[PDB]
């Protein structure tokens, strides 16, 4: 059953001071299922004061003790995976099998970052004067304000939170209001694991009012944001105005390059399965399919058959492989994308229409003969729609893949080492997957370039935005 | 003799399209000595087009060949050290001996970064699937727009330029208009060393108009700024609005902690000499002298005697150890700082008045019994003035040193390991020097925290802002 | 109750083919308590064949799966800590509290190395030709033959085994015959955790015959030995004769430097407690106490009082802080060391005689006025005896601490940063502890120099002896 | 003109105390050209005493000053490249063009290691107790004894010497007696560059007597050897007997795998040119050509034509691409290898006989249809002879390439990423080159596995054998 969500301030789950709440609806039915507290300025003041105290206590806990507490939270998350997955499905719409995968991988993310926190190594530099010692020490930056979207309510919070806790920083996150229950369950596991009060905080309310107050507040030292590019540009400008360290993970437009020597069956299974994961509402979802003209037609038929094999329905019902879209605004965007494709002369091979009249169900869509001016090839669709366009020379495919200002993810399918070497050097993406779907592991860096933002949420590089570099030189006399 | 300065666009030294120029005056006499080209929008268009082509060519040159070209430029800089130093002294005001030290250390900076460019190492991660290869590759971010102040016309340009060239990026810098000749001489050495046309560019003009056009331009991928905090906040907000990667080095307010067990003679020689380097117009200049009450009076007398031993005059004349201030606005700031100190009850131990009536000469000033509300203890003076305040407990000195939002540099003097360990952990600075003056080496990270900005200009960390991290996973089938 | 010990070959606990056994006696009573299998050449043949197959399977298991199996073994070790500790006490003699600490710290060692195995990172080098890729890959060396002493039966096996398993190597260890039960219990936990058959092997018998056969065998690729220097020289020569990679951890002679400004009470508590840990039968046991003459007499009285406060008895009995020596040969060595000290003119401040007539109980001994020619100051005593000698200048203490060819551990006590910096630079030891007793953590390198051997058993450096470095350059054409 | 060679002891070029000398002959004519001093035990005593003093002085010189001295030596080597090359050709036999390449690449090796010495970084570990500091410091091991062969008289000395000098160690090398002049010229450049007396030493004489005395001497702390496997086993056993850290670079047996999809013309040009470099007297010379049966016959014809295009003659004469073998023992080995191949049924496609009657000239030899039992396929030929054998499946080629106990180098030629990935994982070699000849750069690790020794002479790993790892933990109280 779906439960109501409160705010987490200073270790206590509390209501807002004014008592205001926001209704939460099920995307598959459109009916209310619960509500979440709507925090005001007064609640943010208490959260910011608790965040300052939490940073003081957490930075004094040794790294091996912070790792032990973090790994106990990961065990609690893994124990409660079924319950958290059910909350995620009801509020977000993804199938129960996909929700369970996200929760289990979140526990894997916590465990890796817990060990990474014990390996934040300083440096000893060979001194210019042997009578002095030159060292480079690493310290937590301080309290962190975070903002996360609804696409992966638990996974997109767990990466920011794990990196902040592993370095010794405090963490105050505004989770998405449309999917509040599963992020609250993730933070409840950390509270039960023994994270001290004030080290972690959770708020909900008006996104614009909360971000406008936390970012300029002197307590906050670091801002991290994941979401849309237009919103990220607003918050990055505000962070720059007050000289706050910031990292941005924004929307992407992932190209897929299917070379002449590609395995067509492997490309359809990998890129097709990655296309419809989370109903295409993923920042790294394969969007622009650039298929070589020699095997383009065979690729299109197989992709259409794969899309027609998906079962669309309620995510709680067994056998569902494609759930409802998270919000009605995605339904409007899907209709606009398909309508524009028809106008510009593209062909709708399958899907392209709303299923039913209740919920946010949209059929998986494959579009062929897409011109370069179509909206689907310039703006991120963020839905279950694939666009296919042919090419002759691999240099033409690379040039098209680099045309847009989005630099987040890319995909390729080829057999020769020369093609792999060329695509590694030339594609302007933060992540490249060849001959397989995306497998984002905690040990691999996760981030984009250009308008997709900057900063990494995986690997050892994920801790650098939360750390300050200090040069120390002591003359021994 | 002082020469006029042109713009460097696409490998050619050219005038502005409109022919406009800006007069350059000698700070020690107030008389014109030359002029510098005033670039408009049209010249910026040619520079941006050349920067895009320069990035294409420079990124294809192997790292060992880029290092060889960089080291040849360092040899030319070292050969021309005397000529460059004379230009710096006439336009900026620092003594000829200090100018020569800056130029020679610039060549040392180039050589270190040339070797560091050959050690930009990728990573191979143990794969989750043995049939696939997981790698992390490093690539240049792209064209870089830079903005530098007049305090160190050559050194503050050479750090940004060396890091950009070592990673393979192109570099377009707006050097300060009041000190144009010595930055132009530094870039001339790189042109003579064989840097391809368009890889490096140099412009002058209206700082607001140039920054407002280069930062949002799609060609620019990375912005780096050094200067005042209020200006840095404007450019960081603009960079965030267009999602451009940015690094900021802003003003600081350096505290000095003289502990009970400190060597008083060593503290006066080290902190006093570092105070009046470049007439205190350094972002890491020791400003807030927190001296233990047991040896405060002895410290004050020795510091006053050290200040009175300085010879004030033209930087070209031999025997001068303190030159003229760089611009008349520093003269007004010095008078305002001393006047406010008198009002709040502080005592002027020495100096505190303008010397003569021609130029920008100000006497070295020592102020004692400074209250916490005085302007010198809250705002960065950026001049040859030291403020002394006593303390009893070391925890009180640490709390005062962390009170201001400036986090750039700190200084300490102590003998016990416990004091060194405590100050290393507690002081919120990017750089700490104990028992010695500041010795910024190219291998040591250089940067601040909080309102002093973010990012490092030394060590291996200096290359990270100019590099993009790409995760590559290739399934072998 | 004490159990008999079998061999672990190919995943099965089996007896020797000939059925021969070796009696195990309790060091505190001298009575038999059990027996251990005595393997011959035929059993070594089966173990070597199984080791080759175990390396093939284990090297194909992904690092994250090997880490999961290793952490499950650590949980089993922690669950069975009480049972393993009782076996260790009965066969080795250390108190039950010390035995429990060793077992619990062994589980901590396994967990750190499990995570370290996932961070064995390759390198990507900037190529001289952009058309080619230069990489440095890391691979397991292969099957490993190990030899461990009786001082820490579980801890000294767990460090070699954890490093071998984390890199993907197979591991065949000859555990000490006098303490066979607790090493067998540690390896039983790895078998129960799911380590495949042949990856781990355990043998007992004649140490000379086993080492003479495993080291030259073509299956073995790496040899690791911990024990006495004379035996290590024999096995290192044999390894060199057959070009087998080898690491050696041999005996040490740890100096303690108590400076003029040292905290005398802290030095007595830290160095005195570390002296009598495991009854001084530790390779890093503080042996040569060089105490400044100004506080030498006060230090000697406090150390004598600390030694007299130890309770000597059976390790199973509660309240015992000093157990029996592990074997009768240590009793003879203790008598010889004390007798030689009396002859050379040294004074026995406390202890120096055998306690009782049954077992291997020796009183804690403090010797003062020790000359430089005494046996205790030249040969490693490996017992509960401390030797004290005075000094005037710190340079004299450093010279004495570097006189012996032993380079394993050192201790110091001082307050000034200059003394800490000087001792860090000058002391020829692999490990230095100042103002505290030894705290060997898995993340810290553990090894010696000169006659103490080479190679590290902690930190990331502990994996290098088990890894091979391969340069790969592929031209893309 | 060829000059006589003296010993370098304590900064002075001196004769042996007994005055004994060893004649040096030209391999291309068999006539004497000079002589070299023959050092005895007494001269080794002076060299060892000077080495101890040289280590004391050199370890106190800062890394940036040691790098400056090293780079000045590299400039002198590059200036004197022509003179050094002429000495190398007359005494060793390789063509003048090859000798010049070796000398110029030696200067490149020095420059890389000079910069690498400034980046010997320590580590700061996150402490378990926040009141203490845990650091890992790196220090020079001490005096180093080196032994080098005649194949690359300058290059094989320069790698050991550059690594020793960059870490601060002293260096005493026994250069080969048959090629003494060019190693002496390389060390003369370091003396002229300002390396202090005793830091570098050079001796000649009886190799067995010198190695038997330097290795056990207490002054020597590290031994490094390059040469044949049987001799390396003798010196590694002696080093183990006295517990001296040792690294071994021994002979190899390089396989070449020409896959089905290989570029046959590229494989012949790359592997054929690498085969006859230095007349095949290289430890990484391609020896066992495993060519796929589909293109085996075409490969054999092209390789034969390439061998017949070589011009054999005196290395000083212009147009010579294959010089004389270095010593008459190589002539006997070449005849024995060809004779055994005829007996076992192999076919001599070209060459296989001595050219002329004066000198050590042997014709380039290509052997086809080589059985697995032939001497050329089991023992390292170390000459200008290639052996070709066909295969059907790539797994069969990999199994053959891993059959011998030699693990130094490997070569491959393929186009698919799957083949590259498979060969990288499976080939038991220290170095792998695909689609190109060997390009050993100073930044790439250089070393073997199994009977080829251990340790690396390139990359950052080349400094580890000359460094000691010290754990330091200081409790701040």
């Amino acid at each position: 059953t779906y439960t109501d969500t409160q705010l987490l301030i200073d270790g206590e789950w509390v209501d807002a001071a004014s008592g205001k709440t926001i209704d939460v609806v099920n995307p598959a039915t459109g009916k209310p299922i619960g509500k979440v507290a709507h925090a005001g300025i007064a609640d943010l003041d208490r959260a910011l004061a608790a965040a300052q105290r939490g940073f003081e206590a957490w930075r004094k806990v040794p790294a091996h003790e912070r790792a032990a507490t973090m790994r106990k939270a990961a065990a609690l998350v893994r124990e409660r995976a079924d319950t958290i997955a059910q909350l995620m499905t009801q509020e977000q719409g993804k199938p129960l099998t996909e929700a369970r995968v996200e929760v289990l991988s979140a526990a894997d993310i916590i465990e890796w970052f817990a060990d990474e926190g014990r390996r934040v190594y300083g440096r000893i530099v060979p001194p210019r004067n042997l009578g002095a010692q030159q060292t480079v020490v690493k310290e937590p930056v301080g309290p962190v304000a975070a903002f996360t979207p609804w696409n992966f309510p638990v996974n997109q919070v767990v990466r920011k939170l794990s990196a902040a806790l592993a370095t010794g920083c405090s963490f105050l996150v505004k989770a998405p209001e449309e999917t509040p229950a599963s992020p609250a369950a993730l933070l409840r596991a950390f509270v039960d694991a023994g994270v001290p009060a004030g080290v972690i905080g959770l708020v909900y309310g008006d996104p614009a009012e909360i971000s406008s107050y936390l970012i300029p507040h002197p307590v906050i030292r670091k801002v991290t944001f994941t979401g849309s590019t237009p919103v990220g540009k607003q918050l990055a400008a505000l962070a720059g105005q007050h000289m706050k360290r910031a990292t941005m993970e924004l929307g992407g437009h992932a190209p897929v390059i299917v070379a002449e020597d590609a395995d067509v069956a492997l490309a359809v299974k990998a890129a097709g399965g990655a296309k419809f994961r989370n109903a295409g509402q993923v920042c790294i979802s394969p969007t622009r399919f650039l298929v070589h003209n020699s095997i383009r037609d065979e690729f299109t038929r197989a992709l259409v058959k794969h899309a027609e094999g998906l079962k669309v329905g309620n995510g709680l019902e067994e056998g569902t492989t494609l759930g409802a879209l998270a919000n009605p605004r995605r339904l409007t965007a899907m209709a606009s994308v398909v309508d524009n494709a028809r106008k510009v002369g593209a062909s709708i091979e399958t899907g392209g229409e709303r299923i039913g009249a209740e919920g946010n169900f949209f059929a998986p869509t494959v579009i062929a003969n897409v011109p370069l001016e179509a909206d689907v090839f310039n703006n991120e669709p963020f839905g279950p729609v694939a666009a296919i366009r042919g090419f002759d020379k691999l240099e033409e495919a690379i040039a098209e893949a680099n045309r847009l200002p989005f630099g987040l993810a890319g995909y390729a399918f080829t057999r020769s080492f020369a093609n792999v070497h060329l695509l590694t050097q030339r594609l302007e993406v933060g992540m490249l997957w060849i001959n397989q779907p995306a497998t984002p592991w905690p040990e691999m860096p996760f981030g984009g370039v250009k308008d997709s933002g900057y900063g990494s949420e995986g690997g050892p590089e994920a801790l650098e935005p939360y750390l300050v570099t200090k040069s120390v030189t002591v003359m021994a006399v």
